[PDB]
This record gives C-alpha cells, sequence and structure tokens, in this order.
C-alpha cells in the first residue's frame, strides 16, 4: 500500500539509508557531502512514520516523487551560458526522465588521492558510520551507473580491511595491498555495468533479453529452455530498474531471484552448491561469477531442427520469437567457446536467412547452405585473439599498450587525447587477462571485454562528438561494434595538428613519478606527436620519443631543475 513503508521493511535500515545516499549522490554528483547526507535522514525519519501507520500522510505517493521532490529543495550552481535543463520545473514521470539525462560520465571532480596511512586510521575510528558513507557518495558520484547492489559489498569489504589493519603492528603493509584491490575490481564493476544500461536504454529491451539469454545458456546448458526464460525476465526486471534510479525496487528483487536460483539448483546447475551457503550480500556475487555447467553428453546436432526440418519455415511464421529464441539457446549451450557477441551475430544471420527464403519458391533449397555464412563470422574473432597474444607475449604489456594506442590515434584522431590514452590502456589489459587461458577460452575472455572498453569509448565520445566515425560505430550494430573499429583504416581527411607546447610545461611531480604515472605521461606525449605528424613512421616515432625522454633526464638532475627545462626546452622548439 505504501510503497516507502514496504522497501524499508524489506531491506532494513543500514541497506536503506545506504541506497537513498547513493541514489541521490547519482542524479546530483556535485553536491557537498553534508548536504546529501541531511536529505538522507529527512527520508529515514519519514518512512519510520509511515511504518507506524500506512495511511499517515504523503505515505502513498510513488518514490520518484518523494526522491524528486527532496532533491528539488536545494541544487543551485551557477553559470548556464543560456543552456541548461530545469528538471525541477517538470512533472512526473518527465521530471525523473531529466534527472537520468544530466547523468555525467566524465566530470570535473578533484582526483582522490590517499592520505597517509596513520590518518586513515585515525578518520577510520573517528566517527566509523562517517566514514563509511564518504566512501560511497565519493565513488556514486564518480560512477553514476554503478551497480548498486554490488557496491554495498564493496563497502563492506573496505569496513573488513580497516578493522583489520588498524589493529596490527604493520599498517600500510597490511592495508594499501588490499585497497589497490578494491579499486581495480571496483572499476572493473563498474564498466561491466554501463554496458548493460547501454544496451536497455539506446537498443531496447528486447536486444538485452537476447544478451542475458545466450550468457545464461552457457552458464547453465542443462536448463530447460523454460527455466532460462523466466530467469532472463526476472533478470531485465532488476537491471531495468538499476539503469533507471529505481535502486531500493532494484535491490529488493535482486535477493528474491538469488532465493529462487538456490531452492531451484536441481534444475538449473551443479556449480551453486558453495554460493548458496553464503550470507546475502556474498551470495549473490558468487552466483555472479560461478563457472560454466558441464555440457550434457550427446545432444542431438543443431542442423537436423532448423535446416533440415521441414517445418523450419511453419515454426519461423507461427511464432518467430519463440523459434529464434530456441535457436540461440540451443546454439549458445554447447559452445561456450564462442563469445556473446559472436553468438548474437549467428541469430543474426540465420533470421535475416529465414525471411528471405521462406517467401521463396523451394525455401528447403534456399537456406540448405546457411552454416556457411556461419564459417567466416568465427574465424575473423579466432585469428584476431590469435595475434595479439603473440604480440603481447612478445612486447609486454607496455609496449602492447603503445602499438594499440598508435593504430587507434590512427584511426580517429579526432578524438581527445585524455580518451585515447585511457581508451588504449584498456584495450591492452586484455593480454594479461586472457592470454593466459589455453587456446580456448580465449574468445570468450577477449571479446567480450572488448565490447565493454569499447562502450566505454562511446559514453565518453558521445558527450561532446568530434569523430564522425566513431558516431557510426557506435550507433549502428551494437553486436557489430568491434569488427566495425577493428576495420577502419587510416584516416586521411584528416589535417596534422598545429604544435602547441603547453602540454609540455615543467611541473615539478614529473622527476618524483611512479612507473604507473611514468607510462602515463609518456603515452600522452606519444599520441600528441602522432596527431602533430600523422604519417611518421614508427622507426622516426621512436628516435623522436627517445631524444625527448633524455632531455627529460638530465633536467631532472640539473643544479636548476627549471631554468634547465626552459633553457633546453626552448632549443628543441625552435629546432
Ligand atoms: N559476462 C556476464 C556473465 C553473466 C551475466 C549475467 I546478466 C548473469 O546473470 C546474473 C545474475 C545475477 I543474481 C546478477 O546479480 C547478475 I550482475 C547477473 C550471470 I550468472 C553471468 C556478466 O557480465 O555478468
Ligand atoms: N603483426 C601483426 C599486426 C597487428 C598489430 C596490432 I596494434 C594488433 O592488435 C590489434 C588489436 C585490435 I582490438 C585491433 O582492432 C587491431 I586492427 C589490431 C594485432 I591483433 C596485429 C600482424 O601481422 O597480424
Ligand atoms: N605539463 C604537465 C607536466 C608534463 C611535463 C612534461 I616535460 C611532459 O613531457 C614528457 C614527455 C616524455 I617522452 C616523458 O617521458 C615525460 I616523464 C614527460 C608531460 I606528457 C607533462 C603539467 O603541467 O602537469
Ligand atoms: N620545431 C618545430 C616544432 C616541433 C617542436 C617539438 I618539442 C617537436 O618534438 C615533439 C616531440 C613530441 I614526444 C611531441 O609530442 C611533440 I607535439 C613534438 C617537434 I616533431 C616539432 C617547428 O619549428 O615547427
Amino acid at each position: 500500500k505504501s510503497e516507502v513503508a514496504h522497501r524499508f521493511k524489506d531491506l532494513g535500515e543500514e541497506n536503506f539509508k545506504a541506497l537513498v545516499l547513493i541514489a541521490f549522490a547519482q542524479y546530483l554528483q556535485q553536491c557537498p557531502f553534508e548536504d546529501h547526507v541531511k536529505l538522507v535522514n529527512e527520508v529515514t525519519e519519514f518512512a519510520k512514520t509511515c511504518v507506524a501507520d500506512e495511511s499517515a500522510e504523503n505515505c502513498d505517493k510513488s518514490l520518484h516523487t518523494l526522491f524528486g521532490d527532496k532533491l528539488c529543495t536545494v541544487a543551485t550552481l551557477r553559470e548556464t551560458y543560456g543552456e541548461m535543463a530545469d528538471c525541477c520545473a517538470k512533472q512526473e514521470p518527465e521530471r525523473n526522465e531529466c534527472f537520468l539525462q544530466h547523468k555525467d560520465d566524465n566530470p570535473n571532480l578533484p582526483r582522490l588521492v590517499r592520505p597517509e596511512v596513520d590518518v586513515m586510521c585515525t578518520a577510520f575510528h573517528d566517527n566509523e558510520e562517517t566514514f563509511l558513507k564518504k566512501y560511497l557518495y565519493e565513488i556514486a558520484r564518480r560512477h553514476p551507473y554503478f551497480y548498486a547492489p554490488e557496491l554495498l559489498f564493496f563497502a563492506k569489504r573496505y569496513k573488513a580491511a580497516f578493522t583489520e589493519c588498524c589493529q596490527a603492528a604493520d599498517k600500510a603493509a597490511c592495508l594499501l595491498p588490499k585497497l589497490d584491490e578494491l579499486r581495480d575490481e571496483g572499476k572493473a564493476s563498474s564498466a561491466k555495468q554501463r554496458l548493460k544500461c547501454a544496451s536497455l536504454q539506446k537498443f531496447g529491451e528486447r536486444a538485452f533479453k537476447a544478451w542475458a539469454v545466450a550468457r545464461l545458456s552457457q552458464r547453465f546448458p542443462k536448463a530447460e529452455f523454460a527455466e532460462v526464460s523466466k530467469l532472463v525476465t526476472d533478470l531485465t526486471k532488476v537491471h531495468t530498474e538499476c539503469c533507471h534510479g529505481d535502486l531500493l525496487e532494484c535491490a529488493d528483487d535482486r535477493a528474491d531471484l538469488a532465493k529462487y536460483i538456490c531452492e531451484n539448483q536441481d534444475s538449473i546447475s551443479s556449480k551453486l552448491k558453495e554460493c548458496c551457503e553464503k550470507p546475502l550480500l556474498e551470495k549473490s556475487h558468487c552466483i555472479a561469477e560461478v563457472e560454466n555447467d558441464e555440457m550434457p553428453a550427446d545432444l542431438p546436432s543443431l542442423a537436423a531442427d532448423f535446416v533440415e526440418s521441414k517445418d523450419v519455415c511453419k515454426n519461423y511464421a507461427e511464432a518467430k520469437d519463440v523459434f529464434l529464441g530456441m535457436f540461440l539457446y540451443e546454439y549458445a549451450r554447447r559452445h561456450p567457446d564462442y563469445s556473446v557477441v559472436l553468438l548474437l551475430r549467428l541469430a543474426k544471420t540465420y533470421e535475416t536467412t529465414l525471411e528471405k527464403c521462406c517467401a521463396a519458391a523451394d525455401p528447403h533449397e534456399c537456406y540448405a547452405k546457411v552454416f556457411d555464412e556461419f564459417k567466416p563470422l568465427v574465424e575473423e574473432p579466432q585469428n584476431l585473439i590469435k595475434q595479439n597474444c603473440e604480440l603481447f607475449e612478445q612486447l609486454g604489456e607496455y609496449k602492447f599498450q603503445n602499438a594499440l594506442l598508435v593504430r587507434y590515434t590512427k584511426k580517429v584522431p579526432q578524438v581527445s587525447t585524455p580518451t585515447l590514452v585511457e581508451v588504449s590502456r584498456n584495450l591492452g589489459k586484455v593480454g594479461s587477462k586472457c592470454c593466459k587461458h589455453p587456446e580456448a577460452k580465449r574468445m570468450p575472455c577477449a571479446e567480450d571485454y572488448l565490447s565493454v572498453v569499447l562502450n566505454q569509448l562511446c559514453v565518453l565520445h558521445e558527450k561532446t562528438p568530434v569523430s564522425d566515425r566513431v558516431t557510426k560505430c557506435c550507433t549502428e550494430s551494437l553486436v557489430n561494434r568491434r569488427p566495425c573499429f577493428s576495420a577502419l583504416e587510416v584516416d586521411e581527411t584528416y589535417v596534422p595538428k598545429e604544435f602547441n607546447a603547453e602540454t609540455f610545461t615543467f611541473h615539478a611531480d614529473i622527476c618524483t613519478l611512479s612507473e604507473k604515472e611514468r607510462q602515463i605521461k609518456k603515452q600522452t606525449a606519444l599520441v600528441e606527436l602522432v596527431k602533430h605528424k600523422p604519417k611518421a613512421t614508427k622507426e622516426q616515432l621512436k628516435a623522436v620519443m627517445d631524444d625527448f625522454a633524455a632531455f627529460v633526464e638530465k633536467c631532472c638532475k640539473a643544479d636548476d631543475k627549471e631554468t634547465c627545462f626552459a633553457e633546453e626546452g626552448k632549443k628543441l622548439v625552435a629546432a
């Protein structure tokens, strides 16, 4: 009856406050921290009165009306430059649609640099409650599409490392190796969910369902099609709600789905035994990455049910959604060595062929050779991941990253330098992640990872579009994004970039760089070099790059660093 009371009773006061805090920080990523907590406390205050009596006033209002009204009380900024939506001047459901609108994927915010080790322990034992909420606020506003129930699981692992290393002799040896892991998997998890949200909002519900049908069929190849279909239906509702700002409903229905899977293991998978004995947050996280089950032994051939049968065109006419879903389910459950986007490519080819052949004379003869068309679609990814692992093994991660950085800069040189650097580094991480697997698990690992990193490129670029060819590859076909970018060649409509020199101004931090920060500086410099001389050969690029690095060398060792960079730098500009 009263929706705010229902969610308060299902989740408990702990997770209720955390989810509402995450919700407000993703809609207003600019807002001060202490200003958010004040709004979260008035929520919890009013929800308790509705639990006491559901006919108390305003208790019959929707969550969108309650959350939307609180956010509209304070959130003023400054200059608009004549262009800025007024979500608070709109009614529901238009107002919420205006909030999801203003989610910023790349916002200016001070780069969180850890204070020293001994003061975080002072701040944990400060106001513990206030310390944990700063962890959620600071990451939610930087990742406004972060999977909400999974962020609660990281807040618990974050609290566990503080209650185990602050009470030790040596702290930094206990902590820091546990904080850097939490922010690595934290950033893997964020980009993963961004691809799901991007699918739902930009390609529709039917595209996401087909994606989850293929993936759950690989994980649970012994389950019946009716069992896979119910799982997909529940899973789509969950991600639709998280991706639309209904975080209370999203967490609630996710606990329901885990409870359903654990009490039906004997018709789903035999690998859910250990995950189902874990506590709640641990549980859904364990199911999220359980491994593939054993494939059934003597499954019948695919060509019997989809090529040779006389009822092919009949079944496709009388029930196309069930028939085409059946094709995808049967093909994926026996090809765990295929990537998801490859499997979706095959089903797309199968449906196009049927629409043509079933409208002609003798359809049985028309589509009889449809597996011939799958052969080229399968070999292209296999050979591509073949050569990158060879290059990775030979070069190493940093040199592998630089090789990908150069050719992507040559494909889309209009893309900004910060975006090109971060994307190229993430592309190069696939070698470390996948090339160590046998030559069978590689493509499931690799191609589905590249889809995540390329989606990052798409959403970073659409905010400020500059490259016509990026816009093309991003908006045409979701499942064809990776073959789209790989087929791009060097762009010759691009005019060489002017030299600027402001990129190389001296800073006191360049002579005490960590190994990681040193690589980022050189990659940035390499991008700007390719943009300025797009026809420079790769032998000429090394000579110029080696010369500049040696210039940075000695000057970091001179009597006056800042005079060396100014004096010697002027000679290089006028050379
Ligand atoms: N490569 C894919 C693999 C994968 C996707 C989904 I979709 C899924 O089904 C669930 C069930 C629950 I419960 C969840 O909380 C989530 I998230 C997904 C499962 I199992 C595995 C990925 O990126 O996940
Ligand atoms: N010596 C190799 C040449 C080669 C260079 C690169 I750099 C490379 O890495 C990528 C990664 C992605 I992702 C792409 O879309 C593309 I195009 C290339 C690969 I694999 C091969 C040969 O002779 O085959
Ligand atoms: N302007 C920045 C600092 C900055 C100075 C330099 I000098 C520089 O150029 C190189 C080139 C190579 I090649 C290197 O290996 C290295 I280390 C630095 C870069 I990129 C950045 C700021 O104000 O914060
Ligand atoms: N002297 C030229 C201008 C010019 C200055 C530099 I300094 C330079 O060397 C680099 C090295 C790296 I590494 C870069 O990322 C870049 I951009 C330029 C080059 I080639 C040309 C003129 O008179 O027009």
